């Protein structure tokens, strides 16, 4: 990543095993679970290209997913070309292409140049917004279940109806009243409408 | 989080990893205890709304509650807005919205722009309140018993008892002696009034 | 914390997640056994106010006593309040009463301020007595057995009979030769009086 | 490595004890899984050719691949001293020769000399190419299965076929709808060419 | 501790916690085998008086241990009260006795200023030469075994044998061969004498 | 050790306990394989003699290793006093003895003013030397099995028997086909002479 030292320049600084170890880990026990994304996010805070690409390459499972993400990158990287074409004078900075944004023909040294720079060009930056745009698409593919089949049980409690509701909701990117079991369902007509969710609640509990 | 480095100006620093992983498990582990809030509040010291966001965000579960949660961050954002409207100057820093100050409309640089300023808006600490207020409500939700409902066994030790009293009250946010079996009753209505915890403790022993 | 830079300026630092962690650990581990009162001491080292609130909320159990702990803290405050009368001049610093210095009635601007200050007004270092007073109550209360029933059995080595005597003499905050059993008891008697623990444990070997 | 401090000057760290560890425990738990090599690149950021030998050395087992990345490395180093052959001038920096770049010949004062240098001479960046050369092809010649044996099984879903004939594709460094069973074939030959793996894997869904 | 910061003056440290736990799990596992010293010795390094006592107070077992340890510390202290006996001067330095060295009767302020003044009068290390002479104590009283009952086994391999009799002699603080079986002593006889203890054992292998 | 700090001067630091505890596990777990050695010295990277002593005085089993290591270290310390004979002028810098370099009759002052010395006396490196001549005759003599005894089995994979081959080779410190098995062997006979070790492994696969 690229960190403010304690004297404030921005210098690049090695990627801690810590953090290499905390995100093999997440992917491991997660997946494609909607909370990787913004633990990839965090992890990710003033990387490089070529760091995201550590990251990204260090998982070792789920290659069907990590191929469709390539593919995603290739499309972000054609359309950058499209918007920002280029043409070296010595000793200057050269314009990145797509595929120097996403590290594949850049080095780490034009890189830091880029985000550096007065003012940078935030190749990191741009090149995690395509990452990101790549995982909700796998995040939407791997969701198990429609939220049309959340339909609350006889003997299910609301509240862990509504955790079932909004976790599908969250992956898929009045239904609630209308997929609750008719107990809750008569109380929550009763109710009127605009109640909150905390009314909701605290009415079927 | 913004910090002050060894040379105090105050900087932006990364989300630790060790952080991250921190309130990850403890969500995990306790759910929504009481205890789970002065965490919460100590984890996420100097945060940016970027940061607190990120925290929230990393939750995997609970999603009835973290719903319930944006739900009431967007009462206290409507409530900032009408205490503070705004109407930009080149250059010069604007006001911020309910929708900035929750992180939602405002980018990282604005943020620490904010934060920094002399004198500075305290962005990070406004968003945490508004978060709080709306954890609290989650742990009065989630409180499994009424206080009513907490009586001294026949057989219960009296530590053990009150260590459940106070344990309930807290979540709920005389009746300790009026809750008390018959035998510890008796030795507490003989001690008099304005007794001290330890003391009734001591008697009970 | 308040601690010394790298350029010996006393400044403010986030609590560290794994302080907090260490904190909750030994009281869940070790509950109220005295060893635990100076981990606490070194855990809170440079501690604010608010930190020490911090490591106090973040205990989940043991809630009786918590209450114990917050009484105990109430009478300190009071006599405080006491010897330490109270009257403010724009921009000049205030004096702490009894519930700013437990952190409840002051902001962490104000706690740093004191501390700080030339010369300094210790509010953590006062704060830290009051609850280690509180919480020497509690290892005494919470004490299971009297060193009067602490006595050597038959075949019990004499090695591990001296280490419950003074396991339960530390809690309770010639004896040991009267409760030895027959066999030590007469070596004790022959080795004649001011003989050192050393003496004693290398005679009853 | 060598490493920027905090006032910019670029000098000698210790390798850590945690980079230590997590190298022998990737090693330990992945042996040559091709994501083994992006770890090792990640792990040796900044890495003199002291510090890769430490890294390689520090394997306990695979003691027939240790041997086959000398002989890599061997070869490198021959063909390095036929493109740049050497002849010392008193208090003068020497020209490096193959043996110095692995490492065997050269003491890390003069790794750190040559790597410091105004230009540098990047002896570990050169040495790190050879060693992954050596390892791509021992990723290679531990991959199990050919890909030619990657065939969908009549019950297997097409999410986890596609994650294992990516899988072997990497360590091997039309075909999948060949391979395909029957009933996704069907359905994959209706989608017309040039379909994305993102809609094959929905078609089959 | 104090510790040198970046800069180069001589300030103090809050004790970590991961020094903390290390100590008190190190003797949790190996009570007082003799490596528990060297282990001590090390975590301890740079320690004032008050971190020295916080070690020996967060042990919760071996009392009996800590009661000796206590006394042996009383001796010394005394000790350097007959040789060093004191008489204070307004802003100026006082000079330490037994109790002030072993931190008893004097605070954290005064040991840093005893411990950084030019020269320096190093109260840290005097303690802990009495801390360690206590020690050692322990380690000899808690050995379980003469050397002379070390005996080797009729199917013992001399390595074993060697291996645990070092082990006591270390803890007690031509035996070798006295006490070898049969069919070593033998071999070992003939070596004639002045042998090393690399040709005993390649002998006896 | 002996570290830069953040401002380019060569100052003590204490060990960690992180460094500490990695040695003392790899020890538990790996006892005298020939992969400890490298990370004895990665672990030991700029230790003084002190630390060296630290490092092995924590072991608590092997002590007829830890005995025989004495004895080489007694050895080159006594080579040392032949080759570099000395002689203390107030103030000056005094030749370090073998005894001296072993740590055991200089004190940490003198050592950190041999190693800071311009130009210096790099007596933790030569003491280092010392150690790690005699832990590789401990890894020879601790070799379970003879190179003559590695013989490949009639259903043992080529790749598991040059893994053992190897192994044994490196603990010891055209017999690779003469020990392979008929198959093989014929296999290998067929190849011509010059065969690299990954054409062998190829063939036998
Ligand atoms: O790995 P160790 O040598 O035991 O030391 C570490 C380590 O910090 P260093 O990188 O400076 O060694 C941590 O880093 P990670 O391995 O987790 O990346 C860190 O944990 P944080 O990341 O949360 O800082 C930590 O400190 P903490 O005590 O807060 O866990 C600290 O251990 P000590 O400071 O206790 O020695």
């Amino acid at each position: 990543p690229i960190v403010q030292n304690l004297q404030g320049q921005m210098v690049h600084q090695c990627i801690s095993p810590r953090t290499l170890n905390a995100w093999v880990k997440v992917v491991e026990e997660k997946a494609f679970s909607p909370e990787v994304i913004p633990m990839f996010s965090a992890l990710s805070c003033g990387a490089t290209p070529q760091d995201l690409n550590t990251m990204l390459n260090t998982v070792g499972g789920h290659q069907a997913a990590m191929q469709m993400l390539k593919e995603t990158i290739n499309e972000e990287a054609a359309e950058w070309d499209r918007l920002h074409p280029v043409h070296i004078a010595p000793g200057q900075m050269r314009e990145p292409r797509g595929s120097d944004i996403a590290g594949t023909t850049s080095t780490l040294q034009e890189q830091i140049g880029w985000m550096t720079h007065n003012p940078p060009i935030p190749v990191g930056e741009i090149y995690k917004r395509w990452i990101i745009l790549g995982l909700n698409k796998i995040v939407r593919m791997y969701s198990p279940t429609s939220i049309l089949d959340i339909r609350q049980g006889p003997k299910e409690p609301f509240r862990d109806y509504v955790d079932r509701f909004y976790k599908t909701l969250r992956a898929e990117q009045t239904l609630l009243v209308q997929n609750a079991n008719p107990d809750c369902k008569t109380i929550l007509k009763a109710l009127g409408p605009g109640a909150t969710l905390e009314e909701m609640m605290t009415a079927c509990q």
